[PDB]
């Protein structure tokens, strides 16, 4: 045994409970659409990241991130080598859960996708893990809309917590983090997918790149993979700093 | 009337009131599809729970079905012989609620599918008590949805429930786990519905039996009758051993 | 130069615990089927149980707070509340949603009437009245007319009484409301679809006899072979055995 | 920097926390309309409360809509030579705001307007950041419906921060006052696009007339421009009032 590993079963069984709900519910859209709405997904994120606090212990380890893992070291909150050991151990709760929700949904698209894998186009279900930005974007405006999709994932996150500037209740902090989460596939969700943490951006979509879908993962749009991994990360410290300008300093 | 059943008469009552706010919610989304929308059950159902969980003796026995009283009898809990007691005191309502939207839904399927009871093609009112499975899937893997489906709620109802890892409050369970079977039904409804619990699925598919439309209520997944009957009691083995094993041993 | 203190405090109390409903739920029905873009079926499933979610921060959090000129008869005949200080409870805010409907009416003066020609119409494809009152989709008779409303009104009480019998696990003495709209949100989910959810003798006498008065005529009680008496005979007669199948639960 | 002038830092980022959930989450029912839905608009709103509420000096420093500021100001709530501070510094919440959402946009935006910026039409655009009234609006309504629009919110405001008459717990707040604003979203909109709070016209509107839009904006309406500056002002001090007499006293 213990010391770092109790804790490492619950990252785990946080993040594998994440993107079952916030990533593994846009195929409840992007399959049916009268099954499943767009609203489907933007509220099945927040709304099951409340299971993704409700499981880890308190404050001691519940991130579920690389955005945020990175950004609680801008601070002496958590010194900087407890981050390295979640990036990593906290990419498999999202990589072997990206399957939990593919090896179940095989006869689903099979019926959907024809019989092939197609990345981009009129049936392709290669959207459903990784974050593809649409024809009306570059990356001249996709890190900066993911570098203040992550922002103000950490503003909002810091109001929520801080137990000066009167957050939350004891177990009334799920719920709101939760719709926290809601309103902002909802809001700016209509842009650079909303794959805010560097762990839905490419630890699902190392899992897209394994199961047979091809290089168009990686290289769809001039390249991606890089932005959601790269942009939340000096964003997520540029965020919860601006707001910590207000109340420290 | 005695101590135990006001047992029954407690978890009566929340596979009946669960189970009208679950039912119609079908037989209301997709009966008319214009009054009743695409969450029409997430919520329905969902919240549905909500209701009843503040409707059962405080947190000593709130379970509702037949599928979750049974992984609390093996892992340590309400000792065996109290669990069929409160499966049947239970599934004993799961009929008398659907019963109940028959008469409140009489005229709402008279008009729409003729006078005969039919359960495929034009006229659709046997998928909405029961399930019953598409047509893209066999029996090969909607077992391995229904022990999936009934196999990770129990992280859920352990991370809300138990006290010690950091849950919902007190009067914040109903409206957290409520909450929950409408982020369920926002990514895996798109398979079975999710028929989760034996308690929800054969006493409204021995009605749609009962109504008048015959015995090809379970002649649908050419046999569906168990398979969310086996399977979801084998999920709340396989799952409520994954938290304890997580944490515990 | 004289006393206000008394219950008329309650009635008063009533009044907006029920006003602020209305232009809540009432403000909403007309926001489908009068834009239907902008305006959906669901904004009523929840609009209107959080604008119950708000009539309940307007009265006593649960001593003042009925706002449905029914839970003031279901809680009577049980015994939580005498009964000579029953009108008031009605006569106020059931004349305090009478008076939420001309203010949702005269809210929407021009936005109505571009959608139903120059006409007051009751019944048709430029049906209006239905913002006010509720009527029967023809789906049924008056035999399924009252009952769906007695246990549409019996399924409303065994999940009410659950979360502030502060004995069998309520909420907290401050979710109280986000519960009990919340319970009228699902109510719009599983139940929503005959003859809506006309429970509320406030909300079915009251505007019914506002939208008669601005013109709709004689035909708003006539919409069901008659279907006015069912909403205020339907909900006393399914309260009493409403919330009767609850304490043969657990009172006595 | 730690004074009376820590405050609009308060609501700068309670204010700038309004906007950028909301004319973003407005500008994503208008322009995609399959990834994206009105009731985003009114829940991205009012959920955006919630965040708005959780950032400012707990409760008698969290307004951010100052119309409010203006009633919360003349009722004896405030004093008198503190109200330019809440709302000029929250007033820039909102400008700030607008060019940090039609810049996340601007890629979104011109592709679907070919490189022109137009106010009325098929390429509606600015209806996002201010308002303007429909085919069904004169300013008969245009007035008298922004005296209940700022007026409902103030009953069921006050109602809730008056720690009297049955308000939420001091952690149910903002979730109960964003969950207020998302039914003034689904009840009330359909008239105005409630503008409830004069922060919330003005700034952004006087960014779009600076952001090219030219004077159309002050225009639609005949001159709508001024209403929801000024129903909001002698409009929330109605819905102060007839609470403290009905409620309150």
């Amino acid at each position: 045994q213990r010391k770092m590993v109790r804790e490492f079963l619950a990252e785990f069984m946080s993040t594998y409970v994440m993107m079952v709900f916030g990533l593994g519910s846009v195929a409840h859209m992007v399959l049916n659409k009268k099954y499943g709405s767009y609203l489907g997904v933007n509220l099945g994120f927040g709304f099951g990241v409340t299971m993704g606090v409700h499981v880890a212990g308190r404050i001691s380890g519940a991130h579920m991130n690389a955005a945020v893992t990175f950004a609680n070291c801008a601070l002496g909150r958590v010194p900087w080598r407890k981050f390295p050991v979640y990036v990593l151990g906290q990419f498999l709760g999202s990589f072997l859960a990206a399957a939990t929700i593919y090896s179940l949904f095989y006869t689903a698209i099979l019926h959907f996708s024809g019989g092939q894998l197609m990345v981009t186009g009129p049936v392709a279900t290669a959207g459903i893990f990784a974050t593809y930005l649409p024809d009306h974007m570059t990356l001249w405006r996709g890190f900066l809309n993911e570098a203040w999709l992550t922002g103000m994932l950490q503003l909002c996150l810091f109001a929520i917590t801080d137990q000066e500037n009167n957050p939350a209740l004891p177990g009334t902090e799920a719920l709101v983090i939760g719709i926290l989460v809601v309103i902002i596939g909802v809001s700016l969700g209509m842009n650079t997918g909303y794959a805010i943490n560097p762990s839905r951006d490419l630890p699902p979509r190392i899992f897209t790149f394994i199961a047979g879908w091809g290089k168009q993962v990686f290289s769809n749009g001039e390249n991606w993979w890089w932005v959601p991994v790269v942009a939340p990360l000096l964003g997520a410290y540029l965020g919860g700093i601006i707001y910590l300008v207000f109340i420290g300093s």
